[PDB]
């Protein structure tokens, strides 16, 4: 399934936006 | 064929959570 | 339905060039 | 195209063992 595919793109979408919210907090630690 | 798409789209999440854990000990250790 | 699948696609990868470079200028502010 | 999916999963991929060699060094640089 073609959905299927697309819901799991869809997460790892997600993923990717929180790992740059990690980033921005790190980056900001080290000022 | 899908079930190659399939196997490396989890492939990919379990990276990403792996990524995101490193992300996180970095930014306390940081702390 | 691919037209998206191929979006997110590209919004995924181009979110892992913006991360890439994001670790990028850390690790060199770091050294 | 499925293999076309594949194809630009296998790039996807690809950044991610990327990413994960730049944190390594970024880890190190940190001691």
């Amino acid at each position: 399934r073609m959905k299927q595919i697309e819901d799991k793109l869809e997460e790892i979408l997600s993923k990717l936006y929180h790992i740059e919210n990690e980033l921005a907090r790190t980056k900001k630690l080290l000022g």
